[PDB]
């Protein structure tokens, strides 16, 4: 690993410890969890979404390459992105003991929780089976971090205006995590690629995550502002 | 270096493209002919049945093939429906770019006929589809692959355990595993100095993934302008 990898990858998880600690340590301001108690727990979920959309884009500004990038193409990237980020780190807020998704303590969500704010069972259970798969990969804060960045430079999201720049921008981070791999893990030649195609994955979950707002809006469950800007 | 079971899961793959490559030259003057000679709708929609007859026999051909893949059989067959279901689109897909020519700018099908970016919008088709599918095609061919990468490539994406509806996705993960294996240790020979060739091939999976969506966007789409699949397409793909 050279000097120049060390610190881009050193940046890229002090980054989301102090993205962490800045979004989640003071009690979020979400409407207490509890049709009475079905408007009340979906408006949870969404105040909680939209705290990690913030979360997400005060990390991506200090991903070394993005606020470097047109301005368009920030916005585009991040848009297809976020959804895509918010599954890894659910994944990372997994314990596959509780089988729950923990923001901070006393902030824990279960697959009826998630029945109970209206979302359907074909977003549910995808989400739940992602995760513990991606638990079983055992992926460390630098290999998360690493995945995240990969996925901002994706260069085939829709109104890219400057691919060429974006792939460029990918190849150094992924040529990190490569050698960070090789390192870590030296006779497990698959970890690696089984990381990547767990973006694969992820582009799935982006289109099942679509249907379930379209979805939602059949219920008169509109998406507030701060999300319908990214997603409806 | 290659063990012979992967030489023999290559050469296997490789063939079976070919014998399920015959239904290409055959159906050839089967198609209703692109139409020459044309004004300013009839020709619009020849051109569309045109490229529908195409996306029907890549379809059997698909089918042909996946039956070839050595476990494919094996898997329940509401299974083996919802993998090709899936996977289709993207074999087309991976296909045309395999066709792609730089110096024409035009994708082959079925051995001699091409189109060209305006061809696909003079069949009806939206910009927001057919730029991703020629950049797709370009971006393909800057890896250069070979037809062993290719066709391992497409098993790969055939056993891809998380599509929808798949009822055991282990004996799906099962059978895609020796695939990837086989890939990373072809490109490791064929290039041991680009440590990135492999991973940008994983890549396009996932760019796979999102063209597919685009596609059923297309689809939507043309349904707006008096275009329905045919009986067929509309059961893969509305
Ligand atoms: O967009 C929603 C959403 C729910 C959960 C998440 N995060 C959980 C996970 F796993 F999807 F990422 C993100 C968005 C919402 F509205 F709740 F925020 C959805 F319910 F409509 F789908
Ligand atoms: O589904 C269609 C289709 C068109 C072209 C293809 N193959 C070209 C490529 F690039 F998508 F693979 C496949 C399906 C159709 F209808 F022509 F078959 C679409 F036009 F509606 F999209
Ligand atoms: O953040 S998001 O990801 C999320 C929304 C609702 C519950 C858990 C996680
Ligand atoms: O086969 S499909 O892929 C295809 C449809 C139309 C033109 C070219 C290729």
């Amino acid at each position: 690993l050279t000097a120049a990898q060390e610190l881009m990858i050193q940046q890229l998880v002090a980054a989301q410890l102090q993205c962490n600690k800045r979004s989640f340590s003071d009690q979020p301001k979400v409407t207490p969890w509890p049709r009475d108690a079905r408007q009340q727990r979906f408006a949870h979920f969404t105040e909680l979404a939209i705290i990690s959309v913030q979360e997400i884009v005060d990390f991506a500004k200090q991903v070394p390459g993005f606020l470097q990038l047109g301005r368009e193409d920030q916005i585009a990237l991040l848009k297809a992105s976020t959804i895509e980020i918010m599954l890894l780190e659910t994944a990372r807020r997994y314990n596959h003991e509780t089988e729950c998704i923990t923001f901070l303590k006393d902030f824990t969500y279960s697959k009826d929780d998630f029945h109970r704010a209206g979302l359907q069972v074909e977003f549910i259970n995808p989400i739940f089976e992602f995760s513990r798969a991606m638990r079983r990969l055992g992926l460390d804060d630098a290999e998360y971090a690493l995945l995240i960045a990969i996925n901002i430079f994706s260069a085939d999201r829709p109104n890219v205006q400057e691919p060429g720049r974006v792939e460029a921008l990918q190849q150094p981070y992924v040529e990190a995590l490569l050698s960070y791999t090789r390192i870590k893990r030296p006779q497990d030649q698959l970890r690696f690629p089984r990381m990547l195609m767990k973006l694969v994955s992820l582009r799935t979950l982006s289109s099942v995550h679509s249907e379930q707002v379209f979805a939602l809006r059949l219920q008169d469950k509109k998406l507030p502002p701060l999300l319908s800007e990214i997603w409806d």
